[PDB]
């Protein structure tokens, strides 16, 4: 039944859950289907060779490089299956050509030399365990069947259809499990014709468009009843139909608006997929709107056409998303790139019919060849969203496919445009396949029967540690208010609220001829108060985000932290904090998480020296008076390879991260001086002004630390190989990227739960064993119905990924911490919502108040 598929827009409007969303967990069942798809003139190449014929693609390629020098796959048959053996995929897509054995303009004589190629192919496959998903058509018309019948206008060519499958299935033999007809109709049948941007015509008006796409239709009919009238009784497989479709969302999510996008569909999958599966006749839709510029059905044929398929086939990529696609049915309306939210529709739409994937990936630019980073993220969000669709749907869906094994010509964007899974480069005679990243996650796919549970993914049962740390984040604390805090955070369970003084306002002048003690005084009163409801509250001094970066006016234009000088102007400073608020204070950080990026590197060299004046002076003249512990809390955030069999992304990950972390890590943590490897880089682009420690110095910055405070707010990708000029650092020939599969924030801040756990034991392995803290780790809102969803996932995995590094591995830890308790002090951030003037705990605050109270999962 029809009309009913208005219902998948707003069912998957609202998401019932966030782990629905997210989906870490599952497995496909048993019998799910893996194949890994290729196209005609993508791979094969050559067009005399042993008799080939003439493609419409040739014609094409001279005036709109060319697919007659393409990857030398025309005779040999251990190319491809080597990358098949890696893979190990149970099934293998791909396509044959029109012209190979019946070019003439009337069927003429069959070559059997690509019928050798052919059938050795397929003796091959059952060899290694691979059954075809052959498709007898991929945007592909022989030339001499063109010139005589004029395109696909003539209604001719449709029996031309026919025949060609009397052989498909006789040829291939009855091996052949599962088959499509013609893949993607739309683009063979509009911008094939009207635009002329695909292989045949020139310039054609939307009259034409509808009459191929017409035609097209009815070639499904000749080739369909043909199946149940001379092969199925000595068969038993299924041939079914395989339609490019895009999503649309609407704009407004209003009635007409989601009218035109049900509408918007039909132009593009019900203008095939209506009439063959429901009732064999066009959408009402065309009806109403185009007046007679389409065909319409007969009552003889339109029984002929009715339910003509028996599961069906679906179509993603660049093909048609945010690629060729004409904008007249788009009805101005946006393009999503998803699955789980089209695959229901066409379960509902078509009374429930099984589905098969057979076109399915993503593209990556012509000058990536060796790290492939763009299309591994990409394919797997699609594994996740029909694994989505058959549990959390209820749609069946029987297998999957991967676009492009090997790499080819895009019919559009030249050979700019990369998507095999194996690359080969354009320089050889022999056009050798290498191994890709794409295809080590692949192979990492099949054997595992998807994304079963595993020791680091699956939560593990433990209990908290004793005297383990506590304690919420507010660092743009605004200095008559000190009530509101307290009563807050003693409901939290605080024992150390981290918070920060914002010198910039200690100081107006950044001497200490002046000072205003009214902000001074509030701290003293504010920390001894704390102590009598138990909080030993983190102490911060310097803050990353500040227009003159927390220095006074005086202190900022003269060189604010280039200056040699002005590391003493922050030494007497730091007595100024240790003399009087000192006393009530067990934990301090002076440089509260530098940006490590932006900072200028020579006032880097003064911000390591200022640490250490700062520490000798509050060990050598006040720890004895008053016992404490001082050191510095650094950006962490880890850099985790994009491919984590890449050797080439692991070298580059320590350069991001060595600047980040170890830049004013290796002086502190380490031996003295900065890390080998940016020592290295900037000696090797003969670029260089980071100054040197010389001997006086290097002893002052080493072992001034107690602790180690890491920050870690989200898990960020590195890609070593250029792939835009304008989001790719030159300098540090570093490509930063998110992986978009993980649950994303709405201001795009992605949570990785196992982001912390690599990071923790990261840094032990560098700067020995530890007391470790997690100083800095938090999430924004987001799905703003119920702001609940993603921080339910986010501090659950966090803090139980935290844990398992004390109980596997064995990094010792001692607190972990959350940020922006309130959102009026941080935008997006807050835990207690800023309204009606009034804080209030979002049900997360519940979440966060079992695991303190009960100090971690109670154990057996």
């Amino acid at each position: 039944e029809p009309g009913d598929g208005a219902q998948t827009w707003a069912r998957f409007s609202r998401p019932p859950a966030p782990e629905a969303a997210g989906l870490f967990q599952g497995t496909f069942p048993d019998g799910f289907l893996w194949a890994v798809g290729s196209a005609a003139y993508q791979t094969e190449g050559g067009w005399q060779q042993h008799g080939k014929g003439a493609s419409i693609w040739d014609t094409f390629t001279h005036h709109p490089a060319t697919g007659d020098v393409a990857s030398d796959s025309y005779n040999n048959v251990f190319r491809d299956t080597e990358a098949l053996r890696e893979l190990g995929v149970t099934h293998y897509r791909f396509s044959i050509s029109w012209a190979r054995v019946l070019p003439n303009g009337s069927a003429g004589v069959p070559n059997r030399e690509g019928l050798r190629y052919y059938r050795r192919l397929l003796e091959r496959l059952r060899e290694l365990g691979v059954q075809p998903v052959v498709t007898l058509y991929h945007w592909d018309l022989p030339q001499r069947l063109q010139d005589a019948y004029g395109g696909w206008a003539n209604r001719a060519l449709a029996d031309h259809f026919r025949d060609y499958a009397e052989l498909c299935f006789r040829h291939f033999g009855g091996q052949v499990k599962y088959w499509i007809t013609i893949d993607n109709p739309y683009v063979v049948a509009w911008h094939g014709y009207a635009t002329g941007r695909l292989a045949p015509g020139i310039r054609g008006s939307p009259r034409l468009g509808y009459l191929v796409a017409h035609n097209l239709l009815l070639a499904h009919a000749k080739v369909w009843h043909l199946y149940n009238t001379s092969f199925r009784p000595t068969q038993g497989g299924q041939v079914s139909i395989a339609l490019s479709s895009h999503w649309i969302n609407p704009r407004r999510m209003t009635d007409h608006s989601i009218k035109e996008c049900q509408k918007s569909l039909d132009f593009v999958l019900g203008w095939f997929a209506k009439p063959v599966f429901i009732d064999g006749d066009y959408p009402e839709s065309m009806k109403n709107n185009l007046s007679s510029i389409l065909p319409d059905f007969t009552e003889s044929e339109k029984k002929f056409i009715k339910g003509t398929a028996d599961f069906f086939a679906l179509c993603f990529g660049p093909t048609l998303s945010f690629q060729l696609l004409d904008p007249h049915m788009k009805f101005r309306q946006l393009e999503s790139p998803n699955l789980r939210q089209l695959l229901s529709w066409i379960d509902l739409e078509f009374n429930h019919p099984q589905i098969f994937i057979v076109e399915n990936g993503w593209f990556v630019s012509g000058t990536t060849k060796r790290d492939d980073a763009k299309y591994m993220y990409y394919l797997k969000k699609f594994i996740m969203e029909t694994l989505k669709a058959i549990k959390l749907d209820g749609v069946d869906v029987i297998g999957y496919t991967a676009w492009s094994l090997m790499d080819g010509f895009e019919w559009h964007r030249g050979y700019s445009i990369r998507r095999g899974l194996f690359y080969v480069d354009f320089l050889s005679q022999d056009k050798m396949l290498l191994p890709k990243s794409s295809a080590l996650f692949y192979q990492k796919l099949i054997e595992k029967n998807g994304f079963p549970p595993l020791p680091e993914n699956q939560p593990l049962e433990g209990t908290f540690p004793c005297d383990f740390a506590w304690g919420v984040v507010d660092n743009y604390i605004q200095v008559a208010a000190i009530q509101p805090q307290i009563a807050l955070l003693q409901e939290m369970h605080v024992t150390h609220f981290r918070f920060s003084l914002d010198w910039a306002l200690i100081l107006p002048l950044g001497n200490q001829s002046q000072v205003n003690h009214t902000i001074l005084q509030y701290y003293r009163c504010m920390a001894s108060e704390l102590v009598r409801v138990n909080i030993t509250p983190v102490v911060a001094l310097w803050q990353p985000m500040a227009p003159n970066q927390g220095l006074p006016r005086l202190l900022a234009r003269q060189g604010a932290w280039e200056n040699p000088y002005t590391a003493l102007a922050f030494a007497e400073y730091a007595r100024l904090c240790f003399q009087e608020l000192g006393h009530h204070v067990k934990l301090w950080i002076t440089m509260n998480e530098p940006y490590t990026r932006n900072m200028t590197y020579s006032a880097g060299h003064n911000l390591l020296k200022a640490h250490a004046l700062a520490w000798h002076v509050y060990n050598e003249k006040f720890r004895h008076a008053q016992n404490g512990k001082i050191s510095i809390a650094l950006q962490a955030d880890w850099i985790e390879p994009a491919c984590p069999f890449s050797q080439k992304d692991k070298e580059v990950a320590e350069r991001v991260l060595e600047f980040d972390i170890g830049w004013l890590a290796e002086p502190i943590f380490g031996s003295g001086d900065y890390p080998w490897v940016m020592r290295d880089w900037l000696n090797q682009r003969n670029n260089f002004l980071l100054p040197y420690f010389t001997e006086d110095e290097k002893k002052l910055i080493q072992g001034t630390f107690d602790f180690l405070a890491l920050s870690h707010y989200t898990t960020i990708l590195v890609d070593s190989e250029k792939e835009d000029p304008i989001k790719y650092n030159d300098y540090l020939e570093v490509q930063e990227m998110t992986d978009i599969t993980w649950l994303n924030s709405p201001s795009q801040v992605a949570v990785v739960p196992w982001g912390l756990r690599k990071v923790l034991n990261w840094l032990k392995f560098k700067y020995g064993d530890l007391p470790m803290y997690i100083i800095s780790n938090g999430i924004d809102d987001g799905l703003h119905a119920e702001d609940d969803q993603l921080r339910v996932y986010y501090m659950q995995n966090y803090i139980n990924e935290a844990l398992k590094a004390h109980i596997l591995d064995g990094i010792n830890l001692c607190g972990y911490f959350a940020y922006s308790f309130n959102d009026r002090t941080a935008p997006r951030f807050g835990l207690y919502r800023y309204a009606a003037d009034q804080f209030e705990p979002k049900a997360s605050m519940k979440h966060y108040r079992k695991i303190i109270d009960s100090n971690g999962f109670p154990g057996p």
